[PDB]
């Protein structure tokens, strides 16, 4: 309803979901879209870049040292592990997962001279490599308050639904190539992902109300 929050846990965020009315416009705003197909699928995107190694990589200070929580090391993707450990070379490591991803909401930063609607265009576009457009925007309206507990770290977003021009299949034939997005996927296919439960009850909420 528009009054109800919603808190989920998860092993690495806690995140509050609750549905209100107008989207405060300025400096810090995100907006995320939530992606609907034209045959009804749900998006997801995967992070190019995992949060753990983005904030591994920013907190180095030193040409002959590098320095790496272990408990980080399940949630980075490959090619990540593979830099980390690219010089020192040992016989295995441990605490892997390779099914590992960093599963987020397609969007992003709301510009000075910018509407909402324009801003999720444009930020669709670029994440996509200018192959997703928006047929119609739902009106349900969601505050998202994420807690990171790995970092201690809250950050405000807010969620409108996206009913896109595209199937699919549009999107998931040809690779993503810009800096923010390695993978444009179906949700459903990402049951057993960390993030699966709050991800499919934030759409579920956008479009069963
Ligand atoms: C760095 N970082 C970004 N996010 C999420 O991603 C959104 C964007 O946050 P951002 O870092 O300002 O933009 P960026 O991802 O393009 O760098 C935030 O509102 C958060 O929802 C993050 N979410 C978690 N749980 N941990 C993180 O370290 C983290
Ligand atoms: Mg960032
Ligand atoms: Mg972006
Ligand atoms: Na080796």
């Amino acid at each position: 309803t528009m009054d109800e929050e919603v808190i989920f846990e998860t092993p690495r965020e806690l995140i509050s979901i609750k549905r209100i009315k107008d989207i405060p416009r300025s400096k810090d705003t995100h907006v995320f879209a939530a992606c609907i197909t034209s045959d009804g699928y749900p998006l997801i995107g995967a992070r190019r870049t995992s949060f753990a190694f983005q904030a591994i990589l920013s907190q180095q200070n030193s040409d002959s040292i590098f320095r790496v929580s272990t408990k980080l090391l399940r949630f980075m993707y490959y090619n990540e592990l593979r830099e980390i450990f690219r010089r020192l070379r040992k016989g295995s490591i441990n605490n892997i997962d390779p099914h590992f991803e960093e599963l987020i909401l397609l969007g992003g930063k709301l510009d000075k001279k910018e509407s909402i609607k324009d801003c999720l265009r444009r930020e669709l576009k670029e994440e996509s490599d200018e192959r997703i457009t928006v047929k119609e925007f739902g009106n349900v309206i969601l505050k998202l308050t994420t807690r990171d507990k790995l970092f201690n770290k809250v950050y405000i977003g807010y969620c409108m639904a996206c009913f896109i021009n595209q199937s699919l299949e549009d999107l998931s034939h040809t690779s993503i190539y810009n800096v923010e997005i390695r993978k444009i996927k179906s949700l459903n296919d990402c049951i057993n992902d960390d993030k699966y439960e709050y991800l499919s009850y934030i759409y579920n909420m956008l479009v069963n109300s």
